[PDB]
């Protein structure tokens, strides 16, 4: 929307290391960013592209979930929502949901019902304190879905790490409940957490994301992949992320 709404220019006040992951990206274009807690360092593939801001799509469901927990729209005893009897093109959406099943299947209507109960001024205050991207709420409808709110790949990692790791006004039980909804994989070596995002413009993929974190036995890593062209789906951003983390030794 404005002059600064499409890019992130704040200098990194950290150690960073430039990566080359162009062979894993193949014919897709985009960026990859990772932060290590122990090193307090960032690791960036395609730094310029990583500072370009795009709609977060379904990765913003992370944040609506946190806001929903914070304002007690949902909680740990009950985060169930009944289906409002509208047919969707996948049967996983056509039933009752709780936070876990809604996050796993990316059920838009669950999160829209959360957003509807959230006053605009609280959201504005949260995006400001979080430094969430361009902070542009626009029409305040489904503003995170190919619309006014945009955020860069680098910011997705900075903002998620700071939400989760700083002692802020969000509680530890809300963070833990959000974590459970995001858990994808656990073995003896790691826990992998994350959320896909996929934008569709005129029947085509235009925006792919996978944003998450890994807990290993020595460290904890926040990461995000954005895909801007090629086949830029959430699913593809997830495959690329896991390929990349594997090579770096994060997944063993």
């Amino acid at each position: 929307q404005s002059i600064t709404d499409y890019n992130y220019k704040k200098p990194l006040h950290n150690d960073y290391q430039i990566l080359d992951k162009s062979k894993i990206f193949g014919s897709n274009s985009g960026s990859f960013v990772m932060y290590s807690m122990a090193a307090d360092a960032y690791y960036i593939y395609n730094e310029k592209e990583s500072r370009k801001r795009y709609s977060p799509n379904s990765t913003y469901k992370i944040y609506l979930a946190m806001f929903g927990l914070d304002r007690h729209i949902i909680n740990d005893e009950n985060s169930r929502m009944s289906w409002n009897h509208k047919h969707y093109p996948f049967d996983a959406w056509n039933k009752e949901q709780d936070l876990n099943t809604a996050m796993q299947n990316s059920v838009n209507w669950y999160f829209e019902r959360i957003s509807d109960q959230i006053p605009k001024n609280y959201t504005a205050t949260q995006l400001k304190q979080l430094n969430y991207g361009n902070k542009n709420l626009g029409s305040y409808k489904s503003y995170w879905m190919e619309d006014s709110l945009k955020i860069s790949n680098l910011e997705q990692v900075i903002v998620f790490k700071n939400m989760m790791e700083q002692n802020n006004h969000f509680s530890k039980k809300a963070k833990n409940q959000l974590s459970s909804s995001l858990l994808i994989k656990k073995n003896e070596k790691y826990e992998l957490y994350g959320k896909t995002g996929t934008g569709i413009v005129n029947g085509k993929y235009n925006n792919g994301w996978f944003v998450g974190y890994v807990i290993t036995n020595h460290d904890k890593y926040y990461f995000a992949t954005h895909l801007s062209d090629g086949k830029p789906s959430g699913k593809n951003a997830e495959l690329i992320s896991e390929k990349i983390l594997k090579e770096m030794g994060v997944l063993n």
